[PDB]
């Protein structure tokens, strides 16, 4: 039919090997995926019929108004803002429209809990939702003590839905943990809530996110995440088919994860 439906959507998951009990990241376009009755939100539903009330669904959300360039790596903050930034409240902020517009449904989920790094911010939604999303803080975003990690460690899988494979946030984990030189950082503020005495600038130092390496950072050329995922594309191992009408993957985290270790350290651990 014209628009898919929220019984057609969830056949496609299962042929795409999603399974209940199971625990996705979702990384979508729901353009991609084209029309289905009632919107991403029956995407959600779909989701959700196809990994059961035991299995875990994920996003990455992150913030429609994260300061993250703008006070990156020591840049004068320009205080002509006087500091009327918003303050990231978990219900009520916007996620990152980059991400895709599910992670706005995930987050309207029943039960779905939010996590509290706000340049970060994971939805998740399931049994493991507040094993997920807590603790989030500032120079954990995406590595070690990182609800990627607990991710990873729960034996996630990533689903992209028409997404390119530079999506492929959990590669960033493995990034994190490399054992590799000149792994690159950057430095950045956001407005946290401590002490309940409102909003407390507080700064981070993580891994950059655009680029690992130096090579990896160029505009235009793919970054490590993209590199490490077509690599890991050749052995066969992760699923393709189509979700609605889009080219999706399914891929096992653990196994991406270590394979992308064992690419970054047989490929840049010379140095
Ligand atoms: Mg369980």
């Amino acid at each position: 039919q014209g628009m898919n439906t929220i019984e057609s959507i969830t056949a496609d998951l299962h042929g795409l090997g999603v399974r209940p009990g199971d625990l996705i990241m979702v990384h979508a376009s729901l353009k991609a995926v084209g029309p289905v009755e009632g919107g991403a939100a029956s995407v959600v539903s779909a989701l959700r019929a196809a990994v059961g009330s035991a299995g875990t669904l994920m996003g990455y959300a992150s913030w429609d108004r994260s300061p993250y360039e703008e006070t990156l790596n020591g840049a004068r903050m320009d205080e002509e803002l006087r500091r009327r930034w918003p303050p990231f409240d978990l219900a009520t902020s916007g996620t990152y429209p980059g991400f895709g517009l599910l992670n706005r449904f995930l987050l309207e989920a029943p039960d779905a809990r939010r996590s509290a790094h706000p340049d970060a911010s994971m939805v998740a939604v399931g049994p493991l939702a507040a094993t997920l999303t807590e603790p989030h803080r500032l120079g954990q975003a995406l590595g070690e003590g990182s609800p990627l990690e607990r991710f990873v460690g729960h034996g996630g899988k990533v689903l992209l839905l028409g997404a390119p494979l530079d999506s492929v946030t959990v590669l960033h984990y493995a990034e994190a943990i490399a054992p590799i030189p000149n792994k690159r950082r950057v430095t950045y503020e956001m407005p946290m809530l401590g002490p309940d005495g409102r909003v407390r600038w507080e700064l981070a130092e993580d891994f950059d996110s655009n680029g690992i390496l130096d090579c990896f950072a160029v505009d235009g050329k793919p970054d490590a995440v993209e590199t490490i995922a077509k690599a890991y594309v050749e052995l066969g191992r992760h699923r393709e088919g189509i979700v609605g009408r889009a080219p999706s993957y399914l891929f096992e985290a653990q196994d991406i994860v270590s394979f992308g270790v064992t690419y970054l350290e047989q490929h840049f651990g010379a140095p």
